[PDB]
């Protein structure tokens, strides 16, 4: 089912960089929008995208954690990032799926589980 | 695609009230965990949850803003906000679907999108 969230991040440009062309997640919008730039990434599969924002400012940038997004292959993605410069803590198991978690460059926490 | 975000709260027996009951999203899990409550909520037929913390400093009660989820009745779903007292900003139409945002009793901003 579709969900949108919104990552506060602190330059939109660097940020398009790490979450499409480092991460890989695929470019849906960059175009204005009623705030500011809008700029809306999602996995490849996947119905749940993240907008790259800077105007909510109760939430500073790099603020996000708790977020878990669904993969198919957990220890695929962390081989990735890790070789591309990411710094990743996992993966490791639980009862609910195997997960892990990335930072951006601003310090916002993603979560993969499988 | 199966997601999870985390919603800050400072009241989570008040929140459960707000999420379950009000809005009438699904009960999940209700349960002692490792960083404090473990409590958890979706709306209706989704795959995208929404857990109900109060343990990330970078995340205070209320500060959460830019969350859209897809419903398939966005009248509807206002339509029963206002009659339990919660004031909706919307619906207001869009390309595809109308939209309605409220707020939760710490003032974190929650968006239906049809
Ligand atoms: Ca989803």
């Amino acid at each position: 089912s579709n969900a949108l969230f919104s990552v506060p991040v602190s330059d939109q440009e660097k940020a398009k960089d790490f979450y499409v062309e480092t991460v890989g997640f695929d470019l849906l919008a960059d175009q204005p929008g009623v705030h500011g730039r809008w700029l809306q990434v999602a996995p490849k599969g996947a119905d749940t995208s993240l907008v790259l924002v800077d105007w909510f400012p109760t939430m500073p940038p790099g603020s996000l954690r708790g977020l878990l997004l669904r993969t198919d292959d957990v220890d695929a993605d962390c081989a990735r990032l890790q070789e591309r410069g990411v710094a990743v803590d996992g993966p490791k198991n639980t009862p609910w799926g195997r997960q892990a978690m990335f930072s951006d460059p601003d310090g916002n926490v993603i979560g993969l589980n499988q």
